[PDB]
């Protein structure tokens, strides 16, 4: 989408994975869905240094809104777990110096079946630039015609382009599309700053593997689409929850780098252990998601229980990705001609190799015709960088 | 199996899953199959605390034999892996007050493709013994009739009994003989200590699901004929490698202890986390899966995503399990009636809980009347030790 926003990744919180659609604040009170949530999120936010890493946006998922519309045939925020409506919400967020996201939907109704957007894409659209909404998810439920669905995107798109509002517009277009046909990932890019592709994530290693399964059966499809103000979005970070071991949690920081995604956390700001907390804001891989060419990586080469990934950087670097996928045994060793990497580019006549993850080591000066050796823990990923050098 | 042995759920270190069939001592010296690193876990089952929470057998599993049996028939160990050979081994063991385990197969080769023990079952016997071997893990590769199968394990069984010396035989039968004929445990617990029930254990939790769903859904064949000196095994403990979130290794830990099998760590034990040494070696949670009465848990309910699982304990005393099952959001809220716990007597007139799992800590008094209720983070479990009140 061309309106300016998204030049790089949207990073911020999202609420789904972690806390879903808990509308009961009086025996879940602290996991219930409640203006009081955001509050104390955004609150973390700042004094926990989400804010300083990247983390911008605070973003409100399905089953924040009323039964119904009002008398003026607006959504309105839950009267009792919302009080103070969207628009004071809002003032807060901005005031620590962050920005708000809300979900709706191009059907009938949300995916929890709360009131839908179709037949009042205009007001609705304005009604959240009224609230000083800085974000839109926009999801694709009870929308069983392809062409509505289609309609719907595009009309949302433009409905919150005439607001004046810089909005970053999140459409779960192509995966409720797949249903039906293939879907036009040009006609998507020109109307959307990032889109859903596939099945939503959940708190599990299943889930993770099957998104990067999907990712890399079907990218000859979609890498080349992403660019500055178009992202694939492969779905949440669920990184500080209780699904992932380390290893794991490694690897979707790692890959979510790699496939330049959207990093929206979905997690417990206030429940977080130190280690999740350190990987979740590391700055060099935050700056590989980050890279300001906008250029997304791709599966290099998959084998004996192995899968390498790489992205182009800006400057001539690359970040390279080696994930063991054999769930049994121990660390398995890989090697690879650093001429296989980077299109033989990276390293030409030499590169400077910096591991990241699992932990951060400098692996050295590597030449065009020398060999990268490295081992790989069960479900683990090891992410390397790599700097063109003369040296 | 009535030799005296395994009055308790066997406790010790197998190398099979976290180590394998490593052969490559050149490349890879120090995770390879070889005498130095059961030396190594030695030290450290000794030095780390694992001998004093009861970790007592040091278990070799597949391939450590040379390819071929000695001049005599014999079994032999690796020349180059296993320079010194087993009784050395088993002596080295042996002075650091613990136990030697070793493999060996009932049909014509281990899985691995190494030397069976068909047509040598009392050769085998007698040499395990001479070696001064403690336990003995017998798989079902290469057998190629259920008739030879039992045949085996029966004789084999029979040959070490005759040897004179007490070894820990650890059966791999109902496993083998599952896809074809339904097993007849009063005739395996008979001849055996413990039994292998399921496919092999891996690095993830996709497999503690499975082993976990097929214990519960086979549960009313299996759980009664546990017991003193016989077990039903699900398989080694994975705690301290890769593949488990610290709920999920919790999980492991509490529904091993619950089903009273057999604790045999397969990890490395020179690269382990202090939270995942400090789990392994939970006293009260150990102390649950060591219980004298040795009667087998079950699951009691599942619904909704989670799942109750209960056993008696000595003393009028129970262990209780939670596990949460739904894959996606937070800790999650459950509630049941103590009256349903511990078949109505756990918690009448009262009982006092203690939760043991995901930490310690006492909830109080319960009355006959009083509900539990609890939060239990996804695919974590709750583990509560029930104490009647009197
Ligand atoms: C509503 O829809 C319209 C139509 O798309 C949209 O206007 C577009 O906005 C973009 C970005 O604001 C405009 O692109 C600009 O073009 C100029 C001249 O070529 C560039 O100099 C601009 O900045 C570039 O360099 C900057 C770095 O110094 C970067 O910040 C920036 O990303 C660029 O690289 C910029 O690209 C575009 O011209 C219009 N399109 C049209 C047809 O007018 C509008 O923003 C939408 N949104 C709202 C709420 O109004
Ligand atoms: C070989 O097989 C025989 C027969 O199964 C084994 O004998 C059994 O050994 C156990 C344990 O030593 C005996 O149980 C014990 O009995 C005594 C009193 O009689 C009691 O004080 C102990 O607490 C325990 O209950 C059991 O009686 C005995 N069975 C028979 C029928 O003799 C023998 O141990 C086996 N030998 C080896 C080396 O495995
Ligand atoms: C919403 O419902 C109306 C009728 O009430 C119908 O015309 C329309 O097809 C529905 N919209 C979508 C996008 O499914
Ligand atoms: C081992 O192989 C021989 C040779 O064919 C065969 O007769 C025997 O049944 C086999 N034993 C087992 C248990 O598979
Ligand atoms: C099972 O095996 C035992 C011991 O061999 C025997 O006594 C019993 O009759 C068998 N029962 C069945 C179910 O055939
Ligand atoms: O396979 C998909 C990818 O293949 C790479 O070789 C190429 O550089 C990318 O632009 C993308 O096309
Ligand atoms: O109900 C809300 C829910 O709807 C869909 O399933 C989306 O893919 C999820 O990310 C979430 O927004
Ligand atoms: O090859 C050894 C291997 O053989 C079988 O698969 C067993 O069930 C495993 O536990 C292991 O002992």
């Amino acid at each position: 989408l061309d309106n300016g926003l998204a030049r790089t990744p949207t990073m911020g919180w999202l609420h789904w994975e972690r806390f879903m659609c808990n509308l009961d604040c009086q025996e879940e009170p602290d996991s219930c869905i409640s203006e009081k949530l955001f509050m104390e999120m955004a609150e973390l936010m700042v004094s926990e240094g989400w804010k300083d890493a990247g983390y911008e946006y605070l973003c409100i998922d399905d089953c924040w809104m009323a039964p119904q519309r009002d008398s003026e045939g607006r959504l309105q925020a839950d009267p009792q777990r919302f009080p103070h409506g969207i628009r004071q919400l809002a003032n807060y967020v901005h005031s620590k110096g962050l920005k708000l996201g809300i979900y709706a939907d191009v059907g009938n109704k949300t995916c929890a079946g709360f009131p839908g957007s179709f037949g009042y894409y205009d007001i609705d659209a304005q009604t959240f630039a009224d609230w000083g909404v800085d974000l839109l998810k926009f999801d694709g439920c009870y929308c069983d015609s392809l062409e509505n669905l289609a309609d719907g995107y595009k009309h949302m798109s433009l409905a919150l382009n005439r607001t004046g509002r810089s909005i970053v517009y999140s459409c779960e277009w192509p995966l409720y599309m797949w249903p039906f046909q293939k879907p036009n990932y040009t006609e998507i890019r020109q109307y959307c700053n990032h889109w859903r592709n596939f099945a939503d994530i959940d708190d599990s290693w299943k889930s993770i593997k099957s998104i990067l399964d999907w990712t890399s059966f079907n990218q000859e499809r979609i890498v080349d689409v992403a660019g500055p103000g178009g992202w694939n979005d492969p779905d949440m970070l669920v990184i500080g929850n209780f699904g992932l071991s380390w290893n794991q949690q490694v690897t979707q920081m790692a890959l979510w780098a790699i496939m330049a995604a959207p990093l929206f956390m979905s997690n417990d700001l206030r429940h977080i252990s130190p280690q999740a907390k350190a990987l979740l804001q590391d700055k060099d891989v935050i700056a590989i998601n980050q890279d300001p060419l906008g250029k997304q990586g791709y599966q290099l080469r998959q084998g004996d229980n192995f899968e390498v990934w790489e992205r182009p950087l800006s400057g001539l670097a690359w970040a390279v990705a080696m994930i063991n996928r054999q769930e049994i045994g121990g660390p398995r060793s890989y090697t690879i001609a650093v001429a296989s990497l980077g299109k033989g580019v990276a390293c030409n006549p030499a590169c400077f190799i910096t591991q990241l993850l699992p932990v951060k080591r400098k692996l050295g000066f590597y030449e065009w015709t020398s060999r990268l050796r490295s081992h790989i823990n069960p479900t683990g990923t090891v992410l390397l960088q790599l700097e063109n050098t003369m040296q």
